[PDB]
């Protein structure tokens, strides 16, 4: 049929394998389309990326593939297949292929209220998939509602570990310790995002809407207060320490205030996980065992990583044709 398909203007070079090509989204370098694999029968989503031309582009491309063919997890989109050029020269162009999932959290929340069971099964479905990514030493830092994927049974799957790292221990997601101290190395960086979530499942509304940079940690201390002293403690960089003393001060708002009908359980999470020392942030295996997630809880089919990664290349500063190589070394499992 014809020859190689053209989504809008740019070149979808999926070979036979997966045809009847349907555009869905084009986040930046790479265009994500539904296809038929008629190799599987079923339908699939592919995302083309073109990063050979920026180290930045290449190291997310290298890591999501590294981590993503490795995790083996319900609540985390894996890859079925991954199609390039034979030769490196010619290998331009990357496509993913991914189940085809029907909708994403985001998109779910500007049409629909969620009920207390829906937040709670999409809320333990996070976790869960959270606590697989953590005992892989893996942190995901990019956890928001369009990285959540839904089906129509309202199976949960984590996407986009383009910003994943292995563990050192949108800017409305971010964890304050991120804006404050070090580029933020612990795992409570992951449950902050999932307590933004939360909040977000609970109201259909951002909860830390900043406008720009410093306007975060406004919105932040609008709500938790301003930090106590020994939370001060935990912020070791001068100068945020000293911006954070310079602040008027801030009133605590009360959960019930902002959320008066939510579950007092979901509250109680809430505030555990949106706690700004990230020390005292609850951790993922206690998040699940939490009251408010006793429906679903079951340790027993909780699965964990078999061994924790520790990177056989982070700290990179590898030039794009290095890592454009390793690239092409790990897409090779899928090659002819
Ligand atoms: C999953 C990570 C992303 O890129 C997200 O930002 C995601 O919001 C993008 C979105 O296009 C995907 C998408 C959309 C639908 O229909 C709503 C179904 C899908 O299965 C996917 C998908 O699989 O996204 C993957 C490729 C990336």
């Amino acid at each position: 049929a014809a020859g190689p398909e053209m989504v809008r203007g740019q070149v979808f070079d999926v070979g036979p394998r997966y045809t009847n090509l349907s555009y869905i989204g084009e986040g930046a370098y790479g265009m994500v389309c539904s296809a038929y694999d008629n190799l599987n029968k079923v339908r699939v989503a592919i995302k083309k990326i073109s990063p050979f031309e920026h180290q930045t582009y290449c190291q997310r491309t290298l890591r999501e593939i590294k981590i993503l063919l490795r995790f083996r997890h319900e609540n985390i989109i894996g890859i079925n297949d991954i199609i390039r050029a034979p030769t490196i020269e010619q290998m331009k162009d990357v496509y993913i292929v991914q189940d085809l999932m029907e909708t994403d959290l985001y998109k779910l929340l500007k049409t629909q209220h969620l009920s207390n069971d829906h937040i709670c099964y999409f809320l333990y479905q996070i976790l869960r998939g959270l606590k697989y990514i953590h005992s892989a030493n893996v942190l995901h830092r990019d956890l928001k509602p369009s990285n959540l994927l839904l089906n129509t049974t309202c199976d949960l799957k984590i996407c986009d570990f383009g910003l994943a790292r292995v563990a050192d221990p949108t800017r409305w997601y971010r964890a304050p310790e991120i804006m404050l101290n070090s580029k933020g190395y612990t795992k409570s960086i992951d449950i902050w995002s999932v307590g933004c979530i939360l909040a977000e499942m609970l109201s259909n509304r951002p909860i830390f809407p900043g406008k720009h940079y410093l306007d975060q940690l406004n919105h932040i201390l609008g709500i938790l207060g301003s930090p106590s002293q020994e939370d001060l403690n935990c912020i070791i960089n001068l100068k945020a320490r000293n911006y954070l003393l310079s602040l008027p001060h801030k009133n605590k708002v009360p959960w019930n205030r902002l959320f008066p009908n939510a579950d007092s359980k979901a509250l109680d999470l809430l505030d555990k996980m949106l706690t700004f020392n990230p020390h005292k942030r609850i951790e993922v295996e206690q998040a699940l065992a939490h009251p408010y997630l006793e429906q679903y809880y079951d340790p027993s089919d909780e699965p964990i990583a078999e061994a924790p990664f520790k990177f056989d290349m982070e700290l990179d500063d590898l030039p794009k044709e290095k890592l454009k190589e390793l690239i092409f070394e790990e897409t090779a499992r899928f090659q002819p």
